[PDB]
C-alpha cells in the first residue's frame, strides 16, 4: 500500500476506512503471474469519517488537559470493501507482534524503526471486520467499529478484543414488526443479500413474524457479483407475486444492480422498506429512480454534533497537506482533471456540489469521534492510575512509558465516562451500545426536485414491549403522492354471515368466504365458525341475528276466533228463547206433554249442546286453573245422553213417574265410562310439533286415544239403535208429526260427521279444534232448529 | 507449536489435522501476561486420518510410474478444534511469502514453502484459513467441509473440496420425511457455519412440501445451562416425536447428557453424516435415549496395506511422527502415572484407532493427497507447445509456484484404484452416492452398531433418488409399528374440515358434514353439494335417488279404485249390455224407446272418463290427462241432466228431444274454448313442500273450472226451482220426488266433499276427486232408475 496517512508520535493508532465502493471487476485465468487489483469507484464519506478522525486526533493533541505531554500518532490505509486490502493492512500492523509472540520455530528478525500500534479502528463491512478481529484475536489487539452492528460479532468465545460504538440492530427487526402490525398487514415479502449481516438479520424478522402470526410469500437473496441470472430470476419471482410489502436487508451496491433492473423493467406499485444500511445512501437515492422507490420507509441513527468540524472540512489542500496522502486523489476526483487539462491550486472547495462539503447530521463520524475520545479516555485513566488501587493482580499499576495492547483491552472493558453533550459512555460486558433508533420518510423537493429525509417518528428502546415506537400517520405520504394507507392482503376479510373456508395447498393467511346454511347465524366479521344454537329461535334470512318463532293456534283473537265466538253465543242466545223467557207451561195446549219434567229438560241440554263448545276455543295451555285435561268426549256424554232420554221419551207414547229414572239407566254407562276415563286416567297434551320450522304449533292430544274413540263408537252405536228403534213407528204421521220430524234432526246430526270427516283426516294450518267445533256447532244448531218445530206452528 | 511432524524435501506440502476435540475452557480476566492455551481430551480419528496421510506420501515417495525423481515432504501442525490454533499454522506456512508481499523484513532462506495445505475438518475453521490463503492464491484441499458458504468464488480462489455439499443431504432428508406419513417435526440447528447454512435449504423444502414446523433451537458447545434448560424445556412443552438435529458430536454432547439425565423417551432422532458415527453420543448407555436413529453415511473406500502399517507404530522408533508419544501415553494411561516400557501391544487395547469397519475420511485424504500427486506429475510431464500457460509456455518443475499448481489442479481429470473416474468442477465440488443407516443393539457385545436398511441417489430424476426397505429399520431400538407423528387425526368420511384460530394448517378440526350435502371422501376440504335429483344420506356418504307417489294402479287404493270401477261396470252393463225387451213397457212415460239409451252410455262413459282420470299425468305419450279434467264434468253431467232438462220442460207445459242437447253443446264449446286458450301443463317440481319429489298437474285459468262448475249448479238450481210445484203431489210412479232426491244427493256430495278438496291427506286430490265422482254417479243412477230397476218387466 503505497497510499497511507501517517503521522508520528509516542503511541501509534490504527485505522481503516473504506475510500472505494469496490475493485475491477475483472477474473484472473492464472496464466501469468497475477498482480494487485484498482480500484474503479471513489467514496466521499469514507473521506469524511477520516477528516474527522484526524480533528478528533489532533484536539485530542492540542488539548493540554487531556493529555500533558503525550504525543499520539496514526497509521491508516485503505481497504475499499475488500477483504485481502483489509488482511493485509492488519498484518502490517501486527508485524512486530507476530516477529515476537509468534514463529517461535524459526528466529525471525526485522527493522526496529517500525512501530507497534496500539489499537485498530475496525472496518464498515460486518464480514470484513468478522475475518480483521478474527486476526486480530490471537495478539490480543484492541479493535473499535464503528458501523458494524452485526449480533455474529457479539459472541465473545470467539471474539475477545471486539468494541462496537454502534448501538445493536437486533431491536431493527422488533421495530418493523411493530411498523407491520400498526399498518395492519399478514402478505409481505423477504429479500436480503448473501452476506454476514443480511442473513442473519432476516431471521430474528422471520421469528417475529410467525409469533405474530405473520404470513410471509417469498424469500430471496440477491449479491453483488451476481449475474443477470439471478436478477432476473428474483424480478421474475417478485412480478409473479401479489405482495405489496417488500423487507430488503441489504447495502447500497448490493442492491444497485436489482433498482436497475426493476427501474429499467418499469416495476411500481411495491412498498420499499428500508435499514439502516441504505436508508440514506446516495447510490440509490435518486431523482430518476424516484418513481420506483418513492415513499420508501427506512432507518436512522441519532445526530451528533462535533464543533469546529465544518470550518476544518475546508481547510483541505493537496499542497500544504503531506500528512494526508489521500488530498490529490479526492482533489482530481472532485474537480475531473490532472496534476485531461493542468490544474493549479486556485479553487473553491464549495463551488462543486459534492456530498463532502454538504451534510445534515454527523452519525457515523459522531460515532468514530466517541470511539477516538473512549480510547483517549482509556489512556489517561491509565496515565492518572493510583499506587495501591488498580485493576492488575495484586493491586498493581502500570507504567505511561511501556503501554501493553492488552492493558489497553482490560482498561477499555471497564470504562465510564461523561460525553460532551452530557450523557453518559460507558461499555456493557458484551462490547455494545444502546441508543435510538429514528424512522424517516422520502419525500421530493419542490425547488430542485432532490430527495430528501423528513422524520415521521421514533423508536425507543428504553421502555416496555408494545409501546417502544411513536409514528406520525399525517406526515407519511404513500408511495411519493398517495395520501390513504394501500390494501396489501392475500384475500378480502368475510362479511356478516359468511364463514372461512380453506384453500387446498394455501397457508392460514389466504382462504375463502363461504355463506353459511340455514339454522347458522355469526355477527362478527371473519369469524372462524357460526353459532349452531339460535337458543329456541330461528336463524335469520341474512342470517345476521335470531328472530323468535311465532305462535300460531286458534284463538278468540284473531277475526276467525271472535267470529266463531259470537256465532257460539248468539246460538246460546238462540236456544233461551223458551229458557231464557218462558212461556206458560200449565195446560200446555200445543204439545200434548203438559208435565213440565222431562221437557223442559231439553231446554238446559241444548244450552249445555251450545256452552260445551267453548272448550276447544282457545290456546288449550292458556289458564292454569283451567287446564281443561278432559276437553273431547265432556260435550257428547250428556249432548248425546239427552238426545237418547229425548228419543226414548218419544218412542216410550209410539214404540211403547218413573220414566225419569228409567231413560237415565240406558245413557248411564256413558257417564261411569267417561268419569273413569277422565279421572283414572291423566290426559297430557303436544307441546311442540316435530320442531323443524319457526312456526310452533301447540296442540291438546289427549292420552289414551283409544278409549275416546270406544265412547264414540257407544255413543253413535247407542244413536243408530234408538233410530233403528224409531224408524219401526215413524211412517205414520201422528200427534203434530212429532215423530217424524226428530229423526231428520238426528239425521242431520249423523251427516254432519259424514261431511266432516276428511276436515277430521286433514285440516289447513293444523286446525283440527277449528273444524271439531264447526261441526258440532253446525250439528247444535240442526238439532235446536229441528227439535222445537211446535213452537212454531202456534206461538201458545 | 512445538508439537508438529516434520518431514524435509524438495517439494514441502502443509497438512491441518485435529488432535484433539477442544481446549480448556476459562475465563480470562487479564490480570497478568495472557498465556497459551492447552487441549484436554485427545482424539484418535484425527491420528488416524494424519497415519493415512502419512502412509500416502511414503507410497507416492516409493513409487517410480509417480515422480521418479521427485523427493516429497510435509509439516503437519495440531488444531484443537480452535480458530486461532489454525490461524498460527496458516501465518507459519506463509512467512516466507510475508516478506514479498507486505512491505525491509531480512529472514533466513533455509526455511522452505508449502505449496499445498490440507483443509481443516471444521467449517468455520476452513473459512479462516481460506481467507488468509487466497491472498497469496495459495492451494487449499479440504476433506471434511461441506458448508455452501465455501462455494462461492468470488472470496474464495484456491479453495478445493471431495466432499458432497449440504443441499444433497437436505433433499435426501426432505424425501425421507415426504416418503413417511408425518407432517409434524421439529427442527434443531447448531450456531456455526455447518449447521445454520445447512437448516435454511431443509426448511424451504419442507415447505414446498407442505410440512409444517413446530420449534426451532440454536445450540452451541460453549452455551451455558440456562440454554440447554430453555432447550429442554422447549422440546418437552411439543407434540412432535420426529427431530430433525444439524450439529456436530461435541456440540450435540451437552444436549444430549441433559436429555438422558431427564430420561426423556419416545422421540425420533434423524443424524446428519457429521454425527451418524460419532462415539461420543454413540454409547449403549445414552442407547434407550437414542435407539432407533436414522443416520447418514458416505461410500466407503479401501486402502490396502493400512491395517499393517497401522499395527507397526512405536513412540521411539517413529522419530519423524512427534504425536505418537502423547497417543501411547493417552491410549496405555501411562508417561514416560505407573512407569511403562516399550514392548506393550497395540492390538490388547481397544481402541477406534485400529477397531473400525470402513474408512470415509481417510478415503478423501487419500484422494486429496493423490490428486495433488497426479497435478505435479501433470506438470513435470507437459510437453513444450501445448501448455496451458500464455503462449503455450510450460513451468518448470525445478522452480513451481503456488499460482501454476492451482491453475493445473482446477483441471483435472484422472483414475483411481478402484477404477473409477475424478475430475474436478468448476467451483471444486465433488458429487458422489449417499449411504442410510440405523442403529441397532449387539445381542452379546451390548455396544450400538450400524446397519444398512437403504440408499439415496444422485445420478437419477428427482423423485426416484430414495430407496428403502422397511424390513429391516426397527425404531426405538426394540419396536415394530411405524410411529405416528400427526398434529391431529384425519377427518373420517362425511366430514369436513375446521379452522383453528392462530393456528398452522397442518393443524385443524373435524365437523360433520350438515344435512344437504355429502362427502365420500377422507380428510375433504369441503362436503360435496348433492345433485338436484338425489338427496344426501344418512350418514352422509353418498347421495340416494329420491321416490314419486302418484297413486298407481297397483297400490291398494287404486286397486280399490279399479275393482269399485269393474264392479260398476259390470252393475250398468247388467241393464245396458242385455237388450232386455221393451215391448209396450209402462215403466216409462214416452212410447219412445228413445231418451233412455241416453243416459245408459252417459254414465258409462261417466265412469270410463273417471277410471281414466287415475295415472300418471304423462303415463301415455299420445294423450295427456287433460280430457280427464273437462269431460268428467261435462260428458258425465250435461247428458245426464238432459233428462232433467227434459223433466223441467214437461212440468213447464219427438219434439223437444232436439231442444235438450243444447246444454250439452254451451258446455262442450266452452271446455274446447278453455283448452284451446290455455291448455293444463304438467307440474313436477318440489314445490319446496319437503325432499321428496311429488308430481301434480297445474293449468292456467284455473278460474274456468269454477265457472262451469257454477253455470252446472246455476243449472240444477233452475230445474229445483221449475220442478218445485210439481214433486209436492206424488203421481206416475214419483218420478219427480225421485229426480227431486237424486239432485238432492248430488248437491249433498259436491259440497260434503268440499273441504277435501280444500285440503286432502298426502296431496292426494285426485283420490278425493274420483272417489267423490264415483259417489255422486253411483248415487245418481240409483236414484234417478228407482222405479226403473224395481221391475225388470
Ligand atoms: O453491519 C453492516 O454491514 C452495516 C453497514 C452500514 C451501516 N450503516 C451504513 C451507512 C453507510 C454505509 C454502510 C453502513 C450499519 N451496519
Ligand atoms: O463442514 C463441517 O463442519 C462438517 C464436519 C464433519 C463432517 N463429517 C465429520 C465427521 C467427524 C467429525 C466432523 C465431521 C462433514 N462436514
Ligand atoms: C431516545 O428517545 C427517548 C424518547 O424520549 C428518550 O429516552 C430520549 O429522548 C432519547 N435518548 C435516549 C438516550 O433515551
Ligand atoms: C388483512 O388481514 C389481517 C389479518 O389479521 C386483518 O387484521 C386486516 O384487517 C386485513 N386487512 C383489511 C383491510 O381488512
Ligand atoms: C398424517 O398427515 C398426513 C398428511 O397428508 C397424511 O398423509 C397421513 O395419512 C396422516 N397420518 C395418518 C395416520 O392418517
Ligand atoms: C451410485 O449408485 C448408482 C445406483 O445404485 C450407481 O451409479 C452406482 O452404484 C453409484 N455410482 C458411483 C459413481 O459410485
Ligand atoms: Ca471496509
Ligand atoms: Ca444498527
Ligand atoms: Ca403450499
Ligand atoms: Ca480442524
Ligand atoms: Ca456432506
Ligand atoms: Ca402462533
Amino acid at each position: 500500500p503505497d497510499q497511507r496517512a501517517q503521522k508520528k508520535g509516542d503511541i501509534i493508532l490504527g485505522g481503516l476506512f473504506p475510500i472505494h465502493f469496490g475493485v475491477a471487476a475483472k477474473d484472473q485465468d492464472l496464466k501469468s503471474r497475477p498482480e494487485s487489483v484498482e480500484c474503479i469507484r471513489y467514496n466521499f464519506r469514507g473521506f469524511r469519517w477520516l477528516q474527522a478522525m484526524i480533528f478528533a486526533i489532533e484536539e485530542i493533541n492540542s488539548s493540554p488537559a487531556l493529555l500533558p505531554n503525550l504525543t499520539l500518532g496514526y497509521r491508516i490505509f485503505d481497504t475499499c470493501n475488500t477483504v485481502s486490502k483489509a488482511l493485509e493492512a492488519t498484518l502490517s500492523f501486527v508485524a512486530q507482534n507476530k516477529i515476537d509472540s509468534l514463529n517461535l520455530d524459526e528466529f525471525c528478525n526485522c527493522s526496529e524503526h517500525i512501530p507497534s500500534t496500539i489499537a485498530v479502528v475496525g472496518a464498515t463491512g460486518s464480514g470484513v471486520s468478522t475475518a480483521v478481529a478474527n486476526l486480530l484475536g490471537l495478539f490480543y489487539i484492541p479493535q473499535v467499529s464503528y458501523a458494524s452492528s452485526s449480533r455474529l460479532l457479539s459472541n465473545k468465545n470467539q471474539f475477545k478484543s471486539f468494541l462496537r460504538t454502534i448501538p445493536n440492530d437486533e431491536h431493527q427487526a422488533t421495530a418493523m414488526a411493530d411498523i407491520i402490525e400498526y399498518f395492519r398487514w399478514n402478505w409481505v415479502g423477504t429479500i436480503a443479500a448473501d452476506d454476514d449481516y443480511g442473513r442473519p438479520g432476516i431471521e430474528k424478522f422471520r421469528e417475529e413474524a410467525e409469533e405474530r402470526d405473520i404470513c410471509i410469500d417469498f424469500s430471496e437473496l440477491i449479491s453483488q457479483y451476481s449475474d443477470e441470472e439471478e436478477i432476473q430470476h428474483v424480478v421474475e419471482v417478485i412480478q409473479n407475486s401479489t405482495a405489496k410489502v417488500i423487507v430488503v436487508f441489504s447495502s447500497g451496491p448490493d442492491l444497485e444492480p436489482l433498482i436497475k433492473e426493476i427501474v429499467r423493467r418499469n416495476i411500481t406499485g411495491k412498498i420499499w422498506l428500508a435499514s439502516e444500511a441504505w436508508a440514506s445512501s446516495s447510490l440509490i437515492a435518486m431523482p430518476q429512480y424516484f418513481h420506483v422507490v418513492g415513499g420508501t420507509i427506512g432507518f436512522a441513527l441519532k445526530a451528533g454534533q462535533i464543533p469546529g468540524f465544518r470550518e476544518f472540512l475546508k481547510k483541505v489542500h493537496p499542497r500544504k497537506s503531506v500528512h494526508n496522502g489521500f488530498a490529490k486523489e479526492f482533489w482530481e476526483e472532485t474537480f475531473n482533471c490532472h496534476l485531461r487539462p493542468l490544474c493549479t491550486g486556485d479553487e473553491n472547495i464549495s463551488s462543486v456540489e459534492t456530498p463532502y462539503i454538504d451534510y445534515t447530521h454527523l452519525r457515523i463520524s459522531y460515532n468514530v469521534y466517541l470511539a477516538v475520545y473512549s480510547i483517549a479516555h482509556a489512556l489517561q485513566d491509565i496515565y492518572t492510575c493510583l499506587p495501591g488501587r488498580g485493576l492488575f493482580t495484586n493491586g498493581s499499576c502500570a507504567d505511561i512509558k511501556k503501554v501493553e495492547a492488552w492493558q489497553v483491552l482490560k482498561h477499555l472493558r471497564h470504562l465510564n465516562f461523561t460525553n460532551n453533550m452530557g450523557e453518559q459512555v460507558t461499555f456493557d460486558e458484551c462490547g455494545d451500545l444502546v441508543g435510538n433508533y429514528s424512522i424517516i420518510n422520502w419525500h421530493l423537493s419542490p425547488e430542485d426536485g432532490s430527495i430528501v429525509f423528513k422524520e415521521v417518528g421514533y423508536y425507543n428502546v428504553y421502555a416496555k414491549k408494545g409501546e417502544r415506537l411513536f409514528i406520525n400517520e399525517e406526515k407519511i405520504l404513500w408511495s411519493g403522492f398517495s395520501r390513504e394507507v394501500p390494501f396489501s392482503n392475500c384475500s378480502r376479510d368475510c362479511l356478516a354471515g359468511t364463514r372461512k373456508g380453506i384453500i387446498e395447498g394455501e397457508p392460514t393467511c389466504c382462504f375463502e368466504c363461504v355463506e353459511c346454511p340455514d339454522g347458522e347465524y355469526s355477527d362478527e366479521t371473519d369469524a372462524s365458525a357460526c353459532n349452531k344454537c339460535p337458543d329456541d329461535f330461528w336463524s335469520n334470512e341474512n342470517h345476521t341475528s335470531c328472530i323468535a318463532k311465532e305462535i300460531e293456534f286458534l284463538s278468540w283473537t284473531e277475526p276467525f276466533g271472535i267470529a266463531l265466538t259470537l256465532f257460539a253465543v248468539l246460538g246460546i242466545f238462540l236456544t233461551a228463547f223458551v229458557l231464557g223467557v218462558f212461556i206458560k207451561f200449565r195446560n200446555t195446549p200445543i204439545v200434548k206433554a203438559t208435565n213440565r219434567e222431562l221437557s223442559y229438560l231439553l231446554l238446559f241440554s241444548l244450552l249445555c249442546c251450545f256452552s260445551s263448545s267453548l272448550f276447544f276455543i282457545g290456546e288449550p295451555q292458556d289458564w292454569t286453573c283451567r287446564l281443561r285435561q278432559p276437553a273431547f268426549g265432556i260435550s257428547f256424554v250428556l249432548c248425546i245422553s239427552c238426545i237418547l232420554v229425548k228419543t226414548n221419551r218419544v218412542l216410550l207414547v209410539f214404540e211403547a213417574n218413573l220414566q225419569f229414572l228409567l231413560v237415565f239407566l240406558c245413557t248411564f254407562m256413558q257417564i261411569v265410562i267417561c268419569v273413569i276415563w277422565l279421572y283414572t286416567a291423566p290426559p297430557s297434551s303436544y307441546r311442540n310439533q316435530e320442531l323443524e320450522d319457526e312456526i310452533i304449533f301447540i296442540t291438546c292430544h289427549e292420552g289414551s286415544l283409544m278409549a275416546l274413540g270406544f265412547l264414540i263408537g257407544y255413543t253413535c252405536l247407542l244413536a243408530a239403535i234408538c233410530f233403528f228403534f224409531a224408524f219401526k213407528s215413524r211412517k205414520l204421521p201422528e200427534n203434530f208429526n212429532e215423530a217424524k220430524f226428530i229423526t231428520f234432526s238426528m239425521l242431520i246430526f249423523f251427516i254432519v260427521w259424514i261431511s266432516f270427516i276428511p276436515a277430521y283426516a286433514s285440516t289447513y294450518g293444523k286446525f283440527v279444534s277449528a273444524v271439531e267445533v264447526i261441526a258440532i256447532l253446525a250439528a247444535s244448531f240442526g238439532l235446536l232448529a229441528c227439535i222445537f218445530f211446535n213452537k212454531i206452528y202456534i206461538i201458545l
